[PDB]
C-alpha cells in the first residue's frame, strides 16, 4: 500500500470526522464501531483508515505507521507534538481541560496530588500557578479519584459538567480549550503531499 | 465508610471474582457492567466495590484508596509491586505474556523496536536475553503494529491465540505465565485485618 493510511480513534473523533471525509471523497465502506477489525479501506483506493485509542493516534503518526491523523489538542499537549506537524484545527470533539475536586471542599495543607491521565499537563499548569505538585497517574474515570481521596484534585476534560455534577464534584480551574487537529508525519508530508494536498486542502474548506 | 474497599475491574476478573465473593459472604446487588456508577455496596455492609481499569487497580490499593484488589500478573509486574502485598494467586483470569511477530518475517539487521503496553516488561525481558531494544509504548491493539510496520515484535498477553491468528502473527517467546492476584495495601493489612481475615481465608479456601 503506497497510498496514505490516517489515524483516527472510535466514538466522537470518527463521528465528527466523517463528514470532512466524506466532501474530501472519502467514504467508510463499513461501520468500524461494529467490527473487530482496525484497518478499513475507503471510497478512495489511494486512502486506509487505522481506527486506534486516541492515545495511539500522535504516536502512529509520529512513527509513519500512520500519515496523517486526527487527534485531542489534549492528547497532543500530553504526548508532546515536536514530531509531528500540526497542520489544522479541525474546531470539532470541542471542550476544555480543566482542575476540578470535591464542590466546596478546601485544599489540604501540603502539596497537591494530582490524579489525571494528563499527568505533563498538570505539572505544566500547576507549575504556571507557582505550585509544584504531585501527580497519580490513572487511566480511566478520574472522577472517582477525589471521592474516595486518591489525590486532592483532578485534571479531565470537560465539555458539559455533567460528569462533574453527578459525581459532586466542581471545575476549579480553566486550563486551555481543546479541539481535534490534524496531524502529519514530517517525513509524509514531504513525500506524499501530492496526496495529501486536496485532502488537507478540502478539510481547510469544509472547516470554513 | 470504616469497612473494606476491593478494587476490580470488569469482564473477566469481576466475572471470575464473583464466585470467590459469593463463598465469602459479599455479592454485589446491581451488575456494575451496565451501570455508569463505580462504587457498589455489597451485601456485606463492611464491604464495598470500586469499578477501575485494571490498570488502576494497583494504583488505588497502593496509595490505600482501595484496601485489597485483584490485579493481573502483568499489570502488577509493570506498574510494580513493591508497595503492596501480593497475598494470593486467585488463579483466574489466566494467560501467558508472550512476544509476537509477523509469521515467518525476519528480524531485521538492527536493535528492536517492541511496541507493547509492557513497556518495563518487555524491557526487562529482552535484557534477559541479551538484547537492550527501543520500545514504543501503546495504550491498545497491539496486534495492529506489526501489520503497518510500527515495532517489529510485540509484548501482550496471549490465551487462546485467536487474536495473533486473526491477525496473521505468531508468538514467537514465552516471557510469564499471568493470573489475577490478591493485593492488599500495607497500611490497611495492619489496621484492617480483622475485615480482611476472614474474606481472604474464604478465598483460600476456594481456590484449594
Ligand atoms: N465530553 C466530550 N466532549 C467533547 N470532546 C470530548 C469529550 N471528552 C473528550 N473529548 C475529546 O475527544 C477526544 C476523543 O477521546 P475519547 O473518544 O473520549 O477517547 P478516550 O476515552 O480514549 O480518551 C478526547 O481526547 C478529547 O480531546
Ligand atoms: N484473553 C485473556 N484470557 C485470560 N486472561 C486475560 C486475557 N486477556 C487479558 N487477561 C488478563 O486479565 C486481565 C484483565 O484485563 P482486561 O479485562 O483485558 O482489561 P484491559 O483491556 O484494560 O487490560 C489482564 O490484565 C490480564 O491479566
Ligand atoms: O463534561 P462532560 O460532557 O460530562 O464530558 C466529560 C467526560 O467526557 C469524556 O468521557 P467519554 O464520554 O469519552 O466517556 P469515557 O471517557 O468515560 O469513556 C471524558 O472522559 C469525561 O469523563
Ligand atoms: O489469545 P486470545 O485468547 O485472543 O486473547 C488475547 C487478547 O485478550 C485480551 O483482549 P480482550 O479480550 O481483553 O479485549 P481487548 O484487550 O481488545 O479489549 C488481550 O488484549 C489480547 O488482545
Ligand atoms: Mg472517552
Ligand atoms: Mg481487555
Amino acid at each position: 500500500f503506497l497510498g496514505l493510511t490516517l489515524a483516527l480513534s472510535k466514538g466522537r473523533i470518527l463521528e465528527e470526522t466523517m463528514p470532512l471525509l466524506r466532501a474530501a471523497g472519502v467514504e467508510l465502506l463499513e461501520d468500524p464501531e461494529a467490527s473487530r477489525k482496525l484497518i478499513f479501506p475507503t471510497s478512495n483506493p489511494n486512502v486506509r483508515v487505522l481506527i486506534l485509542r486516541a492515545s495511539d493516534v500522535p504516536t502512529y503518526v509520529e512513527h509513519g505507521a500512520a500519515d496523517f491523523g486526527v487527534a485531542g489538542k489534549d492528547v497532543l499537549l500530553e504526548h508532546g507534538a515536536n514530531h509531528v506537524y500540526e497542520l489544522l484545527d479541525l474546531k470539532i470533539a470541542q471542550c476544555k481541560l480543566m482542575t476540578a475536586g470535591v464542590k466546596d471542599a478546601p485544599l489540604p495543607n501540603r502539596r497537591l496530588r494530582i490524579a489525571t491521565k494528563y499527568v505533563n499537563v498538570a505539572r505544566a499548569y500547576f507549575a504556571s500557578q507557582g505550585q509544584q505538585v504531585d501527580v497519580i497517574k490513572l487511566y480511566g474515570s478520574m472522577e472517582l479519584a477525589p471521592l474516595v481521596g486518591l489525590g486532592d484534585l483532578i485534571v479531565d476534560v470537560v465539555d458539559t459538567g455533567n460528569t462533574l455534577r453527578a459525581n459532586g464534584l466542581e471545575a476549579r480551574d480553566h486550563i486551555c480549550d481543546v479541539s481535534s487537529r490534524l496531524i502529519v508525519n514530517q517525513v509524509s508530508y514531504k513525500r506524499k503531499f501530492a496526496l495529501l494536498e486536496p485532502i488537507l486542502d478540502s478539510f481547510k474548506n469544509s472547516i470554513n
